[PDB]
């Protein structure tokens, strides 16, 4: 299986595989199950920001999500991801639907990742940033259900011609180049992503979330990942 190194925008709770009674953010370390969580008051129909960081002398990793005019919520996790990732990555966004459903748009993402190593003044560095999204984006790979161009953004699940989301349905965005998290020289690697999203759902109870994740390079969506598994992960254990 993938090895799969995420941090969820989770909009329904299945209790039942240890998710919170609400919306919530969560750190997922190989697991759908998160290992840490924070209550988050997620608004249908508006545009929100989230924000991942990380870097390997902490060995933290962190993220915030906000919207405008409201205050934000927080997640942190103690965790060695030189532990747990391959020296060699691909980051993505993914995002699921079910039984029940929303838009998983995104409007825009950015990342940055630095390996500062030994030799003086060094730094190798990687950074994106997508503002709008065309409908051959040659730098993204596209899987599952995700789309690109429909007004200049990324639909990572499936929408209907009159702007409807639908269920079961799953898709992913990984950018194209391999990502390095670590190199042997290195003394201190970092990485920070960013990303804005609008959830959208005609009912009550949206699902299931969008997720920035980090990867094997040849990660792929598992099969039955529709829903709750966030097209992450093949299982709930
Ligand atoms: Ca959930
Ligand atoms: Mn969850």
């Amino acid at each position: 299986a993938d090895t799969i190194v995420a941090v969820e925008l989770d909009t329904y709770p299945n209790t039942d595989i240890g998710d919170p009674s609400y919306p919530h953010i969560g750190i997922d370390i190989k697991s759908v199950r998160s290992k840490k969580t924070a209550k988050w008051n997620m608004q249908n129909g508006k545009v929100g920001t989230a924000h991942i960081i990380y870097n390997s002398v902490d060995k933290r990793l962190s993220a915030v999500v906000s919207y405008p005019n409201a205050d934000s919520a927080t997640v942190s996790y103690d965790v060695d991801l030189d532990n747990v990732l391959p020296e060699w990555v691909r980051v993505g966004l993914s995002a699921s639907t079910g039984l029940y459903k929303e838009t998983n748009t995104i409007l825009s993402w950015s990342f940055t990742s630095k390996l500062k190593s030994n030799s003086t003044h060094e730094t190798n560095a990687l950074h994106f940033m997508f503002n709008q999204f065309s409908k051959d984006q040659k730098d993204l790979i596209l899987q599952g259900d995700a789309t690109t161009g429909t007004d200049g953004n990324l639909e990572l699940t499936r929408v209907s011609s009159n702007g409807s989301p639908q269920g079961s349905s799953v898709g992913r965005a990984l950018f194209y180049a391999p990502v390095h998290i670590w190199e042997s020289s290195a003394v201190v690697a970092s990485f920070e992503a960013t990303f804005t999203f609008l959830i959208k759902s005609p009912d009550s109870h949206p699902a299931d979330g969008i997720a920035f994740f980090i990867s094997n390079i040849d990660s792929s969506i598992p099969s039955g990942s529709t829903g709750r598994l966030l097209g992450l992960f093949p299982d709930a254990n």
